[PDB]
């Protein structure tokens, strides 16, 4: 079968086809993901005035990334279900193309929402010392776009070109790193003239987005962490991919966006946690 | 047939069918499940303001709670809808597996947001004595998702391998167990230094708590409650499952967070109820 | 063919099908049904601070209603569309059952929120003189949810057991009697100590209720209200049950709510009508 | 083929198909009229504070009339797609019975909310000197609720009985003269002791009120306006009709309400235009 | 193959098919469309009270412009998807006529509600000197629905009739270069007598306006811009121009509305950025 420029899932399906366990779990993982998401919109919205006028531009942020999160997840669910159907004679799910292949770049072009303003909305409730607003906002911007082009090519050719796969892959490490850099930044200048209790949330918020983040890359590798016909490169690894996406959307959007709400509590003057 | 490890609602389907009741009585309370869900969400989010600010979390995360929920129960009401289809020879509905096999386990992820939000919303109404907030917060939650994860697990196997079923159920129940003790400690301390009205609620809180809660192990016991080839190894027992999941969903969700709301307004300066 | 317990409109469906104006009238009106009960939702939320703080939980209870009925209709109004399709050789729709057989029943377990809500919320507005609120409220619960309960079961029998639809049918009446037993008292004791503007409003509430409620057995009656062989056991009765439901649902719910709320504003300090 | 009592449309898309240009027109055309709604919706909402409380009601009826025609215009928009489907042999959209066969009667049903609600807001703005608010309420209703049900019944037989569409049609143009005879008086009593600018207004809205509301009954006719075997007997007469609905549409419900809502702000006494 | 007055996907799709990089590409960047939309809707609404009464007129038309671009990109996502399926033997997805022929021509007619919307919402923010609001508002939507319907009929012919195509599109390209005059002048009239902050960001929205909107002329052109079988007369021009369409939707309609925001706030009294 030509499947081209495609996903692993779809290579495993057309082939081994997935388990009743792989099939199902990977549409629940799914649907927890955009049950978050609309959950955490409403949290977002219902919290906005738990804090200063000033601070609400961070959970109007966070409400917006919701929105992009339960969009793209709800139809990356339907996307799931649509794309493999269950086989009476072996008792597995096939790949079936007229629901289309399953891609993950779906995810990626939405990111140009998330990544974006995940990494803006921090500037409305830390103050920097020694940066410009303009500045970082530019820089992760930039950066975060980029990381996001070149990865969406990358993971493309993840089965067709391993080579274009890393190098793409490499690339876009690169800017990850550069944000890495410059959000590190403004954690520190964020922490400066702040009660311990807002410093120690930001080391909580610095560790968060470095876990969480991290787990996007993972996720982009998965099928090849375990090398060339190894355990990931089967259902096995189409489960851990969801799982991990998963846990990265849910960390990366909606604890950080609480974290961001009660660090913006704490420097409230008349709020308090 | 290979069905492999799947609920026991696709063995009764793909072997005896279900009658026009069993098929038209399991969508029906399905959809009752997620308008309850929906209408609550309505109900919590118009009531916020019927409590003093510090209270208004409760509501916030009983609205959460009835999104994850009303998500999941929609999404399953057109799954069962989809997985069994009437065959006119005769007149029963039959497994139709280009819909997928109908999977419990859909709402075991989903309760990854239910069972933590629930647990840790009656923390913004009680004021612990002897307990502190983030150690009962940690276990609730820590004992909540091991409970939620082992019991997952187990639905895979309840046809497949009865032993394995009952050694993952088992598991998850030490968790429940665990729950119990926590949230008993919660109620106690909770009844501590509050109206004798607010103390009788606390005390309604408890038996809802325990009953509605206990139901879900019960749902997951169900075809097996009558022993092997029981009564309810049955389309009855289909029926019967799916109406104990809507009897809990309703009671440990909507109820509880009425209750907690209605404990919130005594807790309340202003408020009389 | 077999059909078992299933509403007489897949027998009139099966046999005679259905004529364009007896579809496209049952699909329209259906349609209606649910637009007016989110337009109602809309009203409802949007005249909440029309009333005193006391009075609103009446707006929030119509609002809860009013997301049931909408759920409902909407789905019964792609069920009708889905169960019943065009036979271009003879020109009329038939029952096509990969759909699914249509079922009235989808209706009754909604009601175990419209009913016990309907009835729950005038003790809002009105106050009690000899009777106690937790006690009529009682009443009303039990009775609504016995009375659905055995309409439910007996509404499936309409076609295939004569004899268990009347006796259910008439063992239901009796818990009607006892409700509007008891709805009579309420009114009664409610037009005690208050305007005659207000008295004129509860007067309207009791025959909008009287006549709105009888229309529901009127409904379950409806293929037999003009005997066996009879003119309502075809396309006509068909459209004249969903006609009668529609009145029913629009009246009962919407027409009710905003007698209430026009109620609770003559009872209102600050406001006028 | 046999269509029995079916709308022009489908005899069209029977015999002759539709060209890409009118079949993906009718579908924009239907897409922009539910768009124009829901935006409608959102903007008589979040300009209900524009206006004095007294006038308040208006935005609320404009609010529940957008929901009328939002759910009716998307729910139309899907059975026009759904309805005629492409044969590659011929490059043309053919009707697709599996679809249902097109009603236009679908949109005369809803008008139960539109018309009544559009009749009665007015009468929340202006101040009627001679006649009596309920009287004229109740005319609007009578007459409405007349002209919208002969109407419903003529327009099954537009093709199939050429005699009782026009009988039927006569019969309900003399319930909406009635009608245009109670609000031209409505206007005429609402311009006596208000602002020049007020008058001016009400002006606007007769002229907006005879032209948009005459436009149904031009739709109603637009098959046969240029007689038997005319130009509009045909893809392009088809195109006319749901052309005219939308601008219809817009008129009568949105523009309207614009315009009452403009009336209202003059009216309101801390308010200024 | 007969696919008459179709734009040139449907002839790509026919004949070459879409590889998995073109068919993924197209459908992710529509729903990127449709998500920054529903997210820029949330945004416009939440933001309303950081301007002055007088200027939150421009949120609630931003957010008007939000539920139209939503519901057009969101339908326009699901008839990419309709309109192009998977063929196993080549690995490609090719023209699927049981979705219809690929059309946009839908996002026209919506422009019906987007161009005027967003050329009036910036009369409620800047003033005007020389110029009357009314003149420059009727100069806009005159000129905005001529340029708008002679371009639409142009779209269809794209393929069938190129001199049609360029005639049509010259005329609606003249109408385009009068609301380019008329918002130079508007741009102009703005920056005279506020502070050098909000010319800043009048200089910024004209650069903006005249590169998104001439994106539109741009995507109409596309396949024709590398010449008669040039490189974009391929799937690449498929996918260069929902780009682009893209590009121009969220920088036309929403960076538009933020800039416009900002204004507002700079010439707030109370605010400041
Ligand atoms: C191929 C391997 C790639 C190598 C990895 C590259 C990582 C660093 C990239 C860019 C650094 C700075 C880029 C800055 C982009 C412009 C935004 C900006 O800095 O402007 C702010 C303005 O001055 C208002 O203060
Ligand atoms: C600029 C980055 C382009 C990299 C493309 C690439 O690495 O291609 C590998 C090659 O095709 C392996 O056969
Ligand atoms: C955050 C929670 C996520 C939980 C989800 C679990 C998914 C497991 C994912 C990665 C583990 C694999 C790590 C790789 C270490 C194995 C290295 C190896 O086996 O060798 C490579 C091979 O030999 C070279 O050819
Ligand atoms: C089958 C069971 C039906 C569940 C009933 C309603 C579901 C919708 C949730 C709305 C709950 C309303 C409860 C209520 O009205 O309580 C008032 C309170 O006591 C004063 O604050
Ligand atoms: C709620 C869940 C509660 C689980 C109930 C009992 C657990 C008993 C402990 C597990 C012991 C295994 C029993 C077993 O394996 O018996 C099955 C046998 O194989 C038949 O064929
Ligand atoms: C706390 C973390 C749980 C750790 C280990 C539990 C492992 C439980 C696995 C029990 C499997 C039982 C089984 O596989 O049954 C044997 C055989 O198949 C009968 O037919
Ligand atoms: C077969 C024929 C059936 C006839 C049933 C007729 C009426 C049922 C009346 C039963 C009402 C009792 C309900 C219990 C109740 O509501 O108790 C009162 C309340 O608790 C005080 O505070
Ligand atoms: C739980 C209530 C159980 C309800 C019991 C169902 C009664 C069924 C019935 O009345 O049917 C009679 C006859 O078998 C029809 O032909
Ligand atoms: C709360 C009250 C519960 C009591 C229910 C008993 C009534 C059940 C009535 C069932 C009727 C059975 C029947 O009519 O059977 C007919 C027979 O099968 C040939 O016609
Ligand atoms: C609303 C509902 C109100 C219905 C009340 C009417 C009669 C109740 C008395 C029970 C009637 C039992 C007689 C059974 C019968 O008539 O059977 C006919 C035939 O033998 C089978 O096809
Ligand atoms: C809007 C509808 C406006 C209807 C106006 C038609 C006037 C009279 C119809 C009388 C029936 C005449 C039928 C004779 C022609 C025929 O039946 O052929
Ligand atoms: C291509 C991807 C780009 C899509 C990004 C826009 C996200 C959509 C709405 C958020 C509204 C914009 C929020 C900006 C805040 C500006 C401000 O606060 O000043
Ligand atoms: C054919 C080519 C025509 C292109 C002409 C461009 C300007 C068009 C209209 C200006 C109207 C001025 C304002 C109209 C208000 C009514
Ligand atoms: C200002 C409003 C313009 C109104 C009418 C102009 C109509 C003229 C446009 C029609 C052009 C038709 C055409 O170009 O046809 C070419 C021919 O078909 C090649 O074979
Ligand atoms: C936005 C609308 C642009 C309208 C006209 C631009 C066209 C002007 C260029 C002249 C077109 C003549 C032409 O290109 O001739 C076709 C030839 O076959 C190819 O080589
Ligand atoms: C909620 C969305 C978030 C936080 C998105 C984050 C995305 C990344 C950190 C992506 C990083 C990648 C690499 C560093 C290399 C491979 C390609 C990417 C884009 C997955
Ligand atoms: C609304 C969601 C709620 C309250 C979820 C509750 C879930 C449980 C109490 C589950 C318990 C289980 C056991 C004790 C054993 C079998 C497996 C479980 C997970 C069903
Ligand atoms: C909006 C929902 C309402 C008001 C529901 C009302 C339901 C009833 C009054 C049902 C009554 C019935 C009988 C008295 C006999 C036959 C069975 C029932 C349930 C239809
Ligand atoms: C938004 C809905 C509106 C304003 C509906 C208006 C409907 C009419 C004015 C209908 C009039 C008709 C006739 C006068 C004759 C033919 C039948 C009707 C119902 C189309
Ligand atoms: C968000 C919607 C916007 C800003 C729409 C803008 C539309 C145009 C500027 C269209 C211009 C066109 C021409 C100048 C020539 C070809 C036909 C058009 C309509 C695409
Ligand atoms: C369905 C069987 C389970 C019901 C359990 C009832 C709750 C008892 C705990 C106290
Ligand atoms: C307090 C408000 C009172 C409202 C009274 C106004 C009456 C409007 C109700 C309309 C009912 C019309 C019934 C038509 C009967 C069907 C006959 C159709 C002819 C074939
Ligand atoms: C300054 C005004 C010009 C703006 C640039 C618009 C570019 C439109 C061309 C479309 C892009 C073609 C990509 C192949
Ligand atoms: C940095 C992590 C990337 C390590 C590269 C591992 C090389 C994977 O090797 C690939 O494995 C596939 C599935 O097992 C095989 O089908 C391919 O033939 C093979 O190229
Ligand atoms: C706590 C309740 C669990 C007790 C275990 C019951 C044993 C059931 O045993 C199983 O029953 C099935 C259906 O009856 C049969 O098809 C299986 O062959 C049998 O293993
Ligand atoms: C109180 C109202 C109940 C009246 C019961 C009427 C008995 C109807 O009798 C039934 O009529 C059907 C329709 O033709 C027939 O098909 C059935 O064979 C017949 O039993
Ligand atoms: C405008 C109100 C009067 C219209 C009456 C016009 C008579 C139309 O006449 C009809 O035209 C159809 C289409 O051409 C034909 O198919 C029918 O045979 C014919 O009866
Ligand atoms: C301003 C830009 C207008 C340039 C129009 C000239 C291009 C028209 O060239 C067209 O190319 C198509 C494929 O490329 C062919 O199928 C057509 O037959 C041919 O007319
Ligand atoms: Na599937
Ligand atoms: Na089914
Ligand atoms: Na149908
Ligand atoms: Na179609
Ligand atoms: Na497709």
């Amino acid at each position: 079968q030509e499947l081209g420029n495609a996903n692993f899932e779809n290579f495993i399906g057309a082939t081994e086809g997935f388990s009743e366990i792989a099939y199902q779990f990977t549409s629940a993982i799914l649907t927890l993901g955009y049950a978050v998401m609309l959950a955490g919109l409403l949290y977002f919205i219902l919290t906005i005035k738990n804090v200063d006028k000033k601070f609400q531009m961070s959970n109007i942020l966070s409400a917006v990334v919701m929105v992009s999160a339960f969009l793209l997840l709800y139809a990356q669910a339907q996307n799931w279900t649509s794309s493999f159907t269950f086989n009476e004679e072996v008792g597995r799910y096939f790949l079936d193309p007229s629901g289309d292949l399953f891609n993950n770049g779906y995810r990626y072009l939405n990111w140009l929402i998330d990544v974006p303003m995940l990494l803006f909305q921090i500037l409305f409730v830390v103050s920097l010392t020694t940066s410009k607003f303009s500045s970082v906002r530019n820089q992760f911007w930039f950066s975060g776009a980029m990381m996001i082009i070149t990865g969406y090519i990358g993971q493309f050719y993840e089965v067709s070109n391993l080579t274009a796969f890393l190098v793409w892959g490499a690339i876009s490490s690169a800017f990850f790193f550069h944000i890495l850099w410059v959000m590190k930044k403004v954690i520190n200048e964020g922490k400066e003239g702040i009660s311990p209790a807002g410093q120690k949330i930001l080391s909580n918020i610095w560790i968060l987005f470095l876990i969480s983040w991290t787990l996007y890359p993972g996720a982009y590798l998965m099928p090849y962490l375990t090398g060339v016909d190894g355990f990931l490169y089967s259902e096995d690894g189409v489960m851990a991919r969801q799982l991990v996406y998963t846990i990265a959307d849910v960390s990366s959007k909606v604890i950080y966006g609480v974290l961001l709400g009660n660090l913006a509590i704490t420097l409230s003057k008349n709020k308090e946690l």
